[PDB]
């Protein structure tokens, strides 16, 4: 459980993300696919983009960066009272996209990496720990929905 103070660190960082949501999202997807190439295979739409240079050039990941980060932002803004926002996403990722929890761990590493890269002097130890606690709660809660569904 996060404190209100930690939630405020999380949401203050999120406002930075929102100043360039497509670029942050593109960067996170590139990191995910470059660091864990098996993840790219889950995306039939994007799996032609096998090099970092192709990924970075693609209008596809800029647009998709908005999709993923807007959804994550909406969940973060619920400060863990996020069951309703989280549920449809868990369902879609278990059944339709078939995404293991390990892959959500991979994208969580990519999020922290990019936040650090893009905000080197304004994403410190406290903000990074708080964001890690928020992402852990997100993953825990998706894992609980996965268990309920039998995925
Ligand atoms: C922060 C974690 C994530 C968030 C917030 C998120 C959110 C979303 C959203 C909002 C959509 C569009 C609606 C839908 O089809 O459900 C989506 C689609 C999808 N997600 Fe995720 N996702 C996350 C992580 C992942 C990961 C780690 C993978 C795979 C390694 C993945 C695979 C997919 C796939 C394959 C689609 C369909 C993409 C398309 O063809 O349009 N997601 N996700």
């Amino acid at each position: 459980v996060l404190s209100e103070g930690e939630w405020q660190l999380v949401l203050h960082v999120w406002a930075k993300v929102e100043a360039d949501v497509a670029g942050h999202g593109q960067d996170i997807l590139i990191r995910l696919f470059k660091s864990h190439p098996e993840t790219l295979e889950k995306f039939d739409r994007f799996k032609h983009l096998k090099t970092e240079a192709e990924m970075k050039a693609s209008e596809d990941l800029k647009k998709h960066g908005v999709t993923v980060l807007t959804a994550l932002g909406a969940i973060l803004k619920k400060k863990g009272h996020h069951e309703a926002e989280l549920k449809p996403l868990a369902q879609s990722h278990a059944t339709k996209h078939k995404i293991p929890i390990k892959y959500l761990e991979f994208i969580s590493e990519a999020i922290i990496h990019v936040l650090h890269s893009r905000h080197p002097g304004d994403f410190g130890a406290d903000a990074q720990g708080a964001m890690n606690k928020a992402l852990e709660l997100f993953r825990k809660d998706i894992a609980a929905k996965y268990k309920e569904l039998g995925y």
